[PDB]
């Protein structure tokens, strides 16, 4: 049945639109405000501990969107709750990492951070400058795609619904809501005359590495100086704060 495929498009994408935070055309306006000298020093000089707590914020603000994203995807919610949790843990903060393409501007080699465009160096404070580097570079390959808001929500919704996870208890019921989303995502990108992206998208293992150095990183500075959560998902909190 064609139909259910176009509906299945249909639904990851507006469920990606109701979760993407800013719209694109947002960022894209916002490209020409750029932090001056002035406020890059400000930033600069704030403790690595505030810039933690307001990275960390932005972070949690970022994956609790993603949650909401799955939530919304086909057959989400009807697998059972054990593989749900393994699902998001597993993938919610990949794809957190996918997502900020969109608010990187490959030309100056930029972020929409807090209201403005700004370099890494915005970050130096946090004292993590290999991990901020990885994180642009990786931004930087998505950019220059030219990722389409599509292509964005159908690639997540993959990131996320992924059925070689280890720990998973109903491993067909996961493997049936991937194969139709990646004949969406497939059947997308034909219709878009943009099958040419399949061979430049991150190879595998490059995200996996990345949210696993990323995500290491937050324990260590949540072990050091514990934020407060906002928490909305007692299932999903339990498996990352201790
Ligand atoms: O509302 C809720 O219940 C809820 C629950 C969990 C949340 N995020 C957990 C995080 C964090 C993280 C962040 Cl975002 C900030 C500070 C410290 C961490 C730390 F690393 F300590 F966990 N990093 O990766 C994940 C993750 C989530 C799924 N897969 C990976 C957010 C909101």
């Amino acid at each position: 049945s064609l139909t259910e495929i176009e509906h299945l498009v249909q639904s990851v994408c507006k469920s990606y639109r109701e979760t993407c935070q800013l719209r694109l055309e947002d960022l894209l306006r916002q490209r020409s405000n750029i932090f001056s000298r002035e406020e890059v020093t400000g930033y600069q000089r704030k403790s690595m501990w505030e810039m933690w707590e307001r990275c960390a914020h932005h972070l949690t603000e970022a994956i609790q969107y993603v949650v909401e994203f799955a939530k919304r995807l086909s057959g989400f919610m009807e697998l059972c709750q054990n593989d749900q949790i393994v699902l998001l843990k597993a993938g919610a903060m990949e794809v957190v990492l996918v997502r900020m393409c969109r608010a990187y501007n490959a030309d100056n080699r930029t972020v929409f951070f807090e209201g403005k465009y700004g370099g890494m160096e915005l970050f130096r404070a946090l004292g993590c400058s290999e991990l901020i580097s990885s994180i642009f570079d990786f931004s930087h390959s998505l950019s220059a795609l030219h990722f389409s808001e599509d292509e964005i929500a159908l690639y997540t919704a993959l990131v996320l619904i992924n059925a070689h996870r280890p720990g998973l208890q109903e491993k067909r019921k996961v493997e049936q809501l991937q194969y139709n989303l990646e004949l969406a995502f497939h059947h997308h990108l034909h219709k878009t005359h943009r099958q040419s992206i399949l061979a430049k998208l991150p190879p595998k293992g490059k995200l996996r590495s990345l949210c696993s150095q990323h995500v290491e990183r937050l324990q260590i500075f949540q072990h050091l100086h514990p934020i407060v959560v906002q928490a909305a998902f007692p299932p999903l909190y339990k498996e990352l704060f201790s």
